[PDB]
Protein backbone atom coordinates (compact mmCIF):
# COMPACT_ATOMS: atom_id res chain seq x y z
CA UNK A 1 0.00 0.00 0.00
CA UNK A 2 2.12 2.86 1.10
CA UNK A 3 4.65 4.59 -1.11
CA UNK A 4 7.72 4.86 1.40
CA UNK A 5 10.58 3.26 1.39
CA UNK A 6 10.33 -0.21 3.12
CA UNK A 7 10.29 -4.03 1.62
CA UNK A 8 8.15 -6.18 0.21
CA UNK A 9 7.01 -9.84 1.43
CA UNK A 10 4.56 -12.73 0.80
CA UNK A 11 2.51 -12.79 3.90
CA UNK A 12 1.15 -16.15 5.08
CA UNK A 13 -1.90 -16.30 7.64
CA UNK A 14 -2.85 -19.76 8.68
CA UNK A 15 -7.31 -20.10 9.88
CA UNK A 16 -7.42 -22.84 11.99
CA UNK A 17 -11.59 -23.27 11.90
CA UNK A 18 -11.33 -23.34 7.87
CA UNK A 19 -7.63 -25.28 8.24
CA UNK A 20 -6.35 -23.05 5.19
CA UNK A 21 -3.59 -20.63 4.69
CA UNK A 22 -3.87 -17.45 3.46
CA UNK A 23 -1.65 -16.12 1.29
CA UNK A 24 -1.14 -12.12 0.99
CA UNK A 25 1.24 -9.46 0.68
CA UNK A 26 2.40 -6.31 2.86
CA UNK A 27 5.34 -3.53 2.94
CA UNK A 28 7.39 -3.39 6.16
CA UNK A 29 9.95 -1.05 7.07
CA UNK A 30 12.63 -3.48 9.32
CA UNK A 31 15.30 -1.94 12.10
CA UNK A 32 18.94 -2.77 11.37
CA UNK A 33 19.86 -4.09 14.65
CA UNK A 34 17.73 -6.57 17.14
CA UNK A 35 16.46 -5.58 20.51
CA UNK A 36 16.33 -8.91 21.75
CA UNK A 37 17.61 -12.50 21.29
CA UNK A 38 16.63 -16.10 22.30
CA UNK A 39 18.46 -19.38 22.10
CA UNK A 40 17.83 -19.78 18.25
CA UNK A 41 16.41 -16.23 16.85
CA UNK A 42 16.76 -12.56 17.28
CA UNK A 43 13.42 -10.42 17.38
CA UNK A 44 13.50 -7.18 15.41
CA UNK A 45 11.56 -3.99 15.90
CA UNK A 46 9.51 -3.48 12.23
CA UNK A 47 6.53 -0.88 11.05
CA UNK A 48 4.28 -1.77 8.47
CA UNK A 49 3.42 0.04 5.55
CA UNK A 50 0.56 -1.64 4.49
CA UNK A 51 -0.84 -4.83 4.01
CA UNK A 52 -1.93 -5.97 0.22
CA UNK A 53 -3.17 -9.29 -1.90
CA UNK A 54 -0.84 -11.65 -3.26
CA UNK A 55 -2.02 -11.26 -6.97
CA UNK A 56 1.11 -9.72 -8.46
CA UNK A 57 3.33 -12.57 -6.74
CA UNK A 58 1.90 -15.89 -8.99
CA UNK A 59 2.61 -19.12 -7.36
CA UNK A 60 3.38 -21.05 -10.30
CA UNK A 61 3.88 -25.09 -11.06
CA UNK A 62 7.14 -28.10 -4.87
CA UNK A 63 4.82 -25.70 -3.26
CA UNK A 64 5.15 -25.88 0.45
CA UNK A 65 2.50 -25.38 2.23
CA UNK A 66 0.58 -27.64 -1.06
CA UNK A 67 -1.83 -26.31 -3.40
CA UNK A 68 -4.91 -27.48 -1.73
CA UNK A 69 -4.21 -26.17 1.59
CA UNK A 70 -4.39 -23.01 0.66
CA UNK A 71 -7.40 -20.69 0.40
CA UNK A 72 -8.18 -19.66 -3.00
CA UNK A 73 -10.01 -16.21 -1.69
CA UNK A 74 -7.94 -14.04 0.75
CA UNK A 75 -10.59 -10.89 1.60
CA UNK A 76 -10.79 -11.20 5.13
CA UNK A 77 -8.09 -11.69 7.52
CA UNK A 78 -6.37 -10.66 10.78
CA UNK A 79 -3.73 -8.74 8.94
CA UNK A 80 -5.30 -6.28 7.59
CA UNK A 81 -6.70 -4.78 10.75
CA UNK A 82 -3.89 -6.08 13.07
CA UNK A 83 -0.57 -5.49 10.81
CA UNK A 84 -2.19 -2.25 9.07
CA UNK A 85 0.19 0.82 7.91
CA UNK A 86 1.46 2.45 11.05
CA UNK A 87 1.46 -0.51 13.62
CA UNK A 88 4.93 -1.34 15.10
CA UNK A 89 5.43 -4.88 15.09
CA UNK A 90 8.14 -7.81 15.32
CA UNK A 91 10.40 -9.73 13.33
CA UNK A 92 11.75 -12.66 14.21
CA UNK A 93 14.80 -14.22 12.36
CA UNK A 94 16.89 -17.41 12.90
CA UNK A 95 20.76 -16.93 13.78
CA UNK A 96 22.82 -18.24 11.12
CA UNK A 97 23.81 -21.70 12.07
CA UNK A 98 15.15 -24.37 9.61
CA UNK A 99 13.60 -25.68 6.54
CA UNK A 100 10.44 -23.91 5.12
CA UNK A 101 7.85 -26.37 6.75
CA UNK A 102 9.35 -25.39 10.13
CA UNK A 103 8.52 -21.57 9.45
CA UNK A 104 4.42 -23.05 8.46
CA UNK A 105 4.60 -25.17 11.44
CA UNK A 106 5.47 -22.99 14.16
CA UNK A 107 2.92 -20.51 13.43
CA UNK A 108 0.08 -22.48 12.75
CA UNK A 109 1.42 -24.67 15.90
CA UNK A 110 0.53 -20.61 17.67
CA UNK A 111 -2.89 -20.97 16.02
CA UNK A 112 -3.63 -24.12 17.45
CA UNK A 113 -2.33 -22.75 21.23
CA UNK A 114 -4.81 -19.60 20.32
CA UNK A 115 -7.60 -21.84 19.80
CA UNK A 116 -6.89 -23.33 23.48
CA UNK A 117 -7.06 -20.04 24.81
CA UNK A 118 -10.32 -19.55 23.68
CA UNK A 119 -11.51 -22.91 25.06
CA UNK A 120 -9.54 -21.85 28.45
CA UNK A 121 -11.49 -18.52 28.43
CA UNK A 122 -14.54 -19.76 27.30
CA UNK A 123 -14.77 -21.62 31.10
CA UNK A 124 -14.50 -18.47 32.61
CA UNK A 125 -11.60 -18.60 34.64
CA UNK A 126 -9.85 -15.67 36.81
CA UNK A 127 -7.71 -14.25 34.48
CA UNK A 128 -8.52 -14.55 30.89
CA UNK A 129 -5.24 -15.14 28.45
CA UNK A 130 -4.82 -14.58 24.46
CA UNK A 131 -2.13 -16.14 22.52
CA UNK A 132 -0.58 -13.66 20.02
CA UNK A 133 -1.36 -13.94 16.03
CA UNK A 134 1.64 -15.34 14.38
CA UNK A 135 2.52 -15.07 10.49
CA UNK A 136 5.02 -16.56 7.96
CA UNK A 137 6.11 -13.80 5.74
CA UNK A 138 8.55 -14.13 2.67
CA UNK A 139 11.23 -11.57 2.40
CA UNK A 140 11.24 -11.67 -1.45
CA UNK A 141 13.30 -8.45 -1.99
CA UNK A 142 16.34 -9.96 0.21
CA UNK A 143 18.86 -12.06 -2.06
CA UNK A 144 18.35 -15.53 -1.29
CA UNK A 145 20.89 -17.02 1.09
CA UNK A 146 22.41 -20.72 0.11
CA UNK A 147 19.69 -21.65 -2.69
CA UNK A 148 16.80 -20.57 -4.29
CA UNK A 149 14.75 -20.86 -1.61
CA UNK A 150 13.80 -17.30 -0.27
CA UNK A 151 14.70 -15.49 2.99
CA UNK A 152 11.76 -16.18 5.87
CA UNK A 153 11.08 -14.94 9.24
CA UNK A 154 8.30 -14.71 10.97
CA UNK A 155 6.49 -11.56 12.36
CA UNK A 156 3.69 -10.97 15.26
CA UNK A 157 2.17 -8.05 17.04
CA UNK A 158 4.97 -6.19 19.86
CA UNK A 159 4.16 -7.07 23.08
CA UNK A 160 4.45 -4.21 25.36
CA UNK A 161 5.57 -4.95 28.99
CA UNK A 162 7.71 -7.10 30.61
CA UNK A 163 8.04 -10.44 29.37
CA UNK A 164 8.05 -13.49 31.22
CA UNK A 165 8.98 -17.27 30.86
CA UNK A 166 5.96 -19.27 33.00
CA UNK A 167 7.33 -22.56 32.27
CA UNK A 168 9.27 -24.41 29.78
CA UNK A 169 9.02 -27.04 26.98
CA UNK A 170 10.82 -29.33 29.55
CA UNK A 171 9.33 -29.18 33.16
CA UNK A 172 10.52 -26.06 34.54
CA UNK A 173 8.11 -24.06 36.78
CA UNK A 174 10.05 -20.69 36.42
CA UNK A 175 7.06 -18.20 38.36
CA UNK A 176 4.67 -18.81 40.87
CA UNK A 177 1.69 -17.37 38.84
CA UNK A 178 -1.45 -20.01 38.69
CA UNK A 179 -2.72 -19.22 35.42
CA UNK A 180 -0.25 -20.51 33.36
CA UNK A 181 0.63 -23.81 35.02
CA UNK A 182 -3.30 -24.10 34.57
CA UNK A 183 -3.62 -23.84 31.42
CA UNK A 184 -0.71 -26.36 30.81
CA UNK A 185 -3.08 -28.59 32.78
CA UNK A 186 -6.18 -27.77 31.24
CA UNK A 187 -4.82 -28.35 27.81
CA UNK A 188 -3.74 -32.10 29.02
CA UNK A 189 -6.73 -33.41 30.19
CA UNK A 190 -9.08 -31.73 27.68
CA UNK A 191 -7.21 -33.16 24.96
CA UNK A 192 -7.64 -36.54 26.57
CA UNK A 193 -3.90 -36.40 26.43
CA UNK A 194 -3.13 -35.97 23.10
CA UNK A 195 -1.29 -32.62 23.26
CA UNK A 196 -0.29 -30.29 26.25
CA UNK A 197 0.76 -26.42 25.04
CA UNK A 198 4.08 -25.75 27.37
CA UNK A 199 6.78 -23.11 26.48
CA UNK A 200 3.76 -20.15 28.33
CA UNK A 201 5.61 -16.83 27.97
CA UNK A 202 4.57 -13.27 27.46
CA UNK A 203 3.59 -10.62 29.05
CA UNK A 204 0.98 -10.59 31.56
CA UNK A 205 -1.49 -13.46 30.06
CA UNK A 206 -0.70 -12.25 26.26
CA UNK A 207 1.64 -14.97 25.25
CA UNK A 208 3.99 -15.69 22.55
CA UNK A 209 6.09 -18.88 20.83
CA UNK A 210 4.20 -21.62 22.81
CA UNK A 211 5.22 -25.44 22.34
CA UNK A 212 2.89 -28.18 21.57
CA UNK A 213 3.89 -31.93 22.71
CA UNK A 214 1.88 -34.94 21.07
CA UNK A 215 2.10 -38.44 22.34
CA UNK A 216 3.66 -39.70 19.23
CA UNK A 217 6.07 -36.69 18.61
CA UNK A 218 4.95 -36.42 15.19
CA UNK A 219 4.58 -32.79 13.71
CA UNK A 220 4.81 -29.14 15.93
CA UNK A 221 8.37 -28.55 14.94
CA UNK A 222 11.16 -29.75 16.85
CA UNK A 223 10.31 -28.66 20.22
CA UNK A 224 7.43 -31.68 19.91
CA UNK A 225 9.26 -34.02 23.17
CA UNK A 226 6.86 -36.39 22.61
CA UNK A 227 5.66 -38.41 25.80
CA UNK A 228 8.72 -37.10 27.63
CA UNK A 229 7.82 -33.79 27.27
CA UNK A 230 4.16 -34.63 28.59
CA UNK A 231 6.05 -36.88 31.97
CA UNK A 232 8.03 -33.93 32.35
CA UNK A 233 5.05 -31.48 32.96
CA UNK A 234 3.69 -34.07 34.96
CA UNK A 235 6.61 -34.25 37.30
CA UNK A 236 6.85 -31.11 38.50
CA UNK A 237 3.58 -29.70 38.27
CA UNK A 238 1.27 -28.96 41.29
CA UNK A 239 -2.36 -27.67 41.48
CA UNK A 240 -3.35 -24.65 42.35
CA UNK A 241 -6.77 -22.34 42.93
CA UNK A 242 -7.15 -22.11 39.03
CA UNK A 243 -6.72 -26.23 38.58
CA UNK A 244 -9.60 -26.52 40.73
CA UNK A 245 -12.06 -23.85 39.80
CA UNK A 246 -11.82 -25.94 36.38
CA UNK A 247 -12.49 -29.10 38.00
CA UNK A 248 -9.21 -30.69 36.82
CA UNK A 249 -8.12 -34.19 38.27
CA UNK A 250 -5.03 -33.59 40.73
CA UNK A 251 -3.39 -36.89 38.86
N1 LIG B 1 6.08 -10.54 20.41
C1 LIG B 1 7.06 -9.98 21.12
N2 LIG B 1 7.02 -8.69 21.48
C2 LIG B 1 8.04 -8.19 22.22
N3 LIG B 1 9.12 -8.90 22.61
C3 LIG B 1 9.25 -10.19 22.29
C4 LIG B 1 8.19 -10.81 21.52
N4 LIG B 1 8.52 -12.08 21.33
C5 LIG B 1 9.71 -12.27 21.93
N5 LIG B 1 10.13 -11.14 22.52
C6 LIG B 1 11.42 -10.98 23.24
O1 LIG B 1 12.42 -11.30 22.27
C7 LIG B 1 13.19 -12.44 22.69
C8 LIG B 1 13.59 -13.29 21.48
O2 LIG B 1 12.46 -14.01 20.97
P1 LIG B 1 12.35 -15.64 21.00
O3 LIG B 1 12.98 -15.99 19.67
O4 LIG B 1 10.85 -15.89 21.03
O5 LIG B 1 13.12 -16.10 22.25
C9 LIG B 1 12.35 -13.13 23.74
O6 LIG B 1 13.11 -13.87 24.67
C10 LIG B 1 11.66 -11.95 24.37
O7 LIG B 1 12.50 -11.31 25.33
ZN1 LIG C 1 -3.31 -28.60 37.80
Amino acid sequence: ISSETGEMGILWEFDPIINKWIRLSMKLKVERKPFAEGALREAYHTVSLGVGTDENYPLGTKLFPPIEMISPISKNNEAMTQLKNGTKFVLKLYKKEASRELYFEDVKMQMVCRDWGNKFNQKKPPKKIEFLMSWVVELIDRSPSSNGQPILCSIEPLLVGEFKKNNSNYGAVLTNRSTPQAFSHFTYELSNKQMIVVDIQGVDDLYTDPQIHTPDGKGFGLGNLGKAGINKFITTHKCNAVCALLDLDVK
